[PDB]
């Protein structure tokens, strides 16, 4: 059914056509979701512009955010803030928090609430996903971590129980479980979209 | 538009309008899935083929299954084999990880192209089979993942802590657990196996 | 210097001469520590009796405790309780807690305080070591987990950075860091006496 | 009776009577160990070869070490090489994990039979080198493990939370951190490497 379109998400994290975060765009384009992107380099917008039709229709609300810049992400979101509206949720990508930040700037457009999904892909963990889950919970806000095996290695293929490995687009889809309503009871959580490897 | 309706699943452990598992059928019923039940004491029949006001229309396929004897799990699942014939996964709800294991292996037979199995609870080592059995069937492409429902109505003080200290300041219900489980049997869980999902308002991340 | 003798510990966990928990006895005999043992089977006291000189001198305060028996460990400790005195700390050994229990029965002879050390040796964790650490903390009580690689395999030997693996007696000694005062600031903690393997 | 006095270690980062690291020497001094210092700004000399009222009697061997340039870590440790000559481990106290790394590799040269290295803090990925460097030297038998001191006097509100909500209801000091570190360079830590030890009153296990 459920949980989809018109709703707004800002995939911050795309480097090019193989970025997990294009997976997430891609899937998310597809369910009807309006969608925002941010960007580190001047130019990867060189690319992201091409990156489309694909059906999210302008601009698309590219904004460039470098993410170690308190003050960049700030008129980053303030920028967007005033541009789109407020937002349905965010897709985040040593060692990191920029998320803490990303996230407390993000809070203040999601006023009815939302969701935030951030993707590791040793020895991050996985745990101001918990904290920040504490925090905005009361705000009716969800913070969850997807943590992806590798795409695209050859020990997993043998020891990971699904006898293969993942890609972007299946990471895309756990992402939209996470962004979706299907998951409304859920937070402070981390999903391994890693074929099972994490089991062993 | 999307993912995988059409498909057929055994849900296993509905006692009434309120058994977590029920929400698993409801929601499921709701996505066009096709649905089989099992049921332990069939005064759980007594409700169950009530109404069904579902959209599942046969039949149901209720099956009596006494989850502690191997031989009518063994028979359950063949009977099932003859009737509708063949499957997409199993929502297993309701120590008794034997059920899971032995459930888990015969469900295997119904699945020649693979699938998905979900087991619910409400200590973790559910999480500890979900995970051995996730290796065991993984080579036959079947995922298996646990879910773990925090409490709803079915304790009283423990009821209320979680409203004041679940992040989300409240609690979950059967259709919240139902929704997620749909994510599990689903293809959108496509890459996931031997995982545990707290549908717990947050409460898994504190003190 | 420090942290040693006369102080009383009850190595619950010895099955025979190769039990980690004999390691701990062994080491602990050696620093001057008075020492108590418990036992599952009738008979492993068959063995433990032999298990000695070795210098802890009577009885030694064997008591048999089966550890899924609320009421066994109770006159288990009540038994000892009245026999030795109160105690300096405990050495504990699906999936377990008996420790929770072990531990809240143990509390009430350690009144000035102590320490409790419990040893796992996938997918235990490691975490009512935390809780129970919460609990008795205020009681000036320490709860810590040692988690041992294998003794006595041949993938560790290659991938564990110390290019070998452990034994009992080195597990013995982390144990007496844990039982010792050297560690007085420490609790809710877990030490891998696993050659490094846990790193990788 | 026991473990391994006799031995010789570089302690590296004493600013005064109160620098965590100091307690590392004190305690260490106390077990009969032999002790070398480094010190960044030597108005940290100004205190340091004060008294020493230690039992270390030469000399000390203070060494000026500016922890951000490789070439006088490089020189530090050779100078050290010529003087006392050769070693048992290094207490490294005081981003600047470069220090550790580059410290860590040259300390390697002083150790032909192996040893022990401890690095202190007070985010974790200290824990993340302690651990790469624990692999890297592990084949040369050198362990490396981090410690992580919760706060003492050297913040004010954060001072007091931990007294009310460290399990142990209070806080640690320099000789508590000192004691543990002795456990690290020690042989009683014999099996341990690439680990992190909270000397934190408990505070690592909550909220």
């Amino acid at each position: 059914m459920l949980n989809l379109e018109n709703k707004t998400y800002v995939i911050m994290g795309i480097a090019n056509k193989r970025s997990i975060a294009f997976g997430v765009a891609k899937v998310l384009d597809q369910l009807g979701a309006k969608l925002v992107f941010t960007y580190r380099k001047e130019r990867s917008r060189k690319e992201l512009e091409k990156l489309l039709e694909q059906l999210n229709q302008p601009e698309a609300h590219l904004y460039q955010i470098d993410v170690q810049s308190d003050e960049e992400v700030i008129n980053g979101f303030e920028q967007i803030g005033k541009d789109v509206g407020n937002i349905d949720g965010v897709y985040h990508s040593i060692s990191s928090y920029s998320l803490t930040i990303v996230a407390h700037e993000a809070k203040k457009l999601m006023p009815e609430g939302g969701s935030i999904v951030a993707t590791t892909y040793k020895a991050s963990l996985e745990a101001n996903v918990k904290y920040l889950a504490l925090d905005l919970g009361p705000d009716n806000i969800r913070v969850n971590a997807i943590s992806a095996g590798p795409i695209r290695l050859k020990e997993i293929e043998e020891r990971a129980p699904l006898k293969r490995n993942v890609d972007q687009v299946e990471v895309g889809k756990t992402a939209a479980y996470l962004l979706s309503d299907l998951s409304s009871g859920v937070t402070g959580e981390n999903i391994h979209v890693d074929s099972g490897f994490h089991a062993i």
